[PDB]
């Protein structure tokens, strides 16, 4: 058989939040204090919309899920127990907007293991550490949590993905800077 693979999700791009965007979550309903799931879904597509129907805006990950909750339409006693697995941490508004409704009560379990992104400081920082920081758990899904994104969101767990050293670059970028951005550590 001929040699040929495509390869979407390595150092090419594939997210800059809305547009075609590859992203993936997991997300389950907590009811009774306790955690319960009335789906069958693993990770998520490479665009905006979950549905037909209804999209303006467009989700990118961020308010996806967050889309999901209201979806469920739970009472109020109940939580969201919402994961995320996408190629970078947060979004200006996306992020910015999602960080409210978490950061607007407290009742919002996440995991956002992201891949990476790269920002100067002005006009994405806000999405940054507000959502990372009153959003979620945003951690660093570069080269080693990558090889995991499969292993969580793959029939075969851990595809045959060649990873790029640029996730050495990029997992060593999202990683110190989501301390410095968080605690931030103004230095
Ligand atoms: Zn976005």
């Amino acid at each position: 058989d001929p040699p040929t693979f495509t390869f979407n999700f390595n150092n090419e791009p594939w997210v800059r939040g809305r547009h075609e965007t590859y992203l993936c979550y997991e997300v389950e309903r907590m009811h009774n204090d306790t955690w319960v799931k009335l789906n069958q879904r693993r990770g998520f597509l490479a665009n905006q919309a979950p549905h037909k129907h209804g999209f303006l805006e467009g989700r990118h990950a961020e308010l996806c899920f967050l889309d999901v909750i209201p979806f469920w339409k739970l009472d109020l006693d109940q939580d969201y127990r919402v994961t995320c697995f996408t190629s970078w941490s947060p979004c200006f508004s996306c992020a910015q907007e999602m960080a409210k409704f978490i950061s607007k009560n407290k009742h919002v379990s996440l995991c956002i293991k992201t891949a990476r992104i790269y920002d100067d400081q002005g006009r994405a920082q806000e999405g940054l550490r507000t959502l990372a920081e009153a959003g979620a758990k945003i951690s660093i899904m570069t080269y080693s949590e990558f090889k995991h994104c499969w292993d969580t969101f793959v029939d075969h767990q851990g595809a045959p993905f060649q990873p790029w050293d640029g996730l050495d670059e990029h997992s060593q970028d999202l990683s110190g800077r989501l301390r410095a951005i968080l605690q931030n550590q103004e230095n």
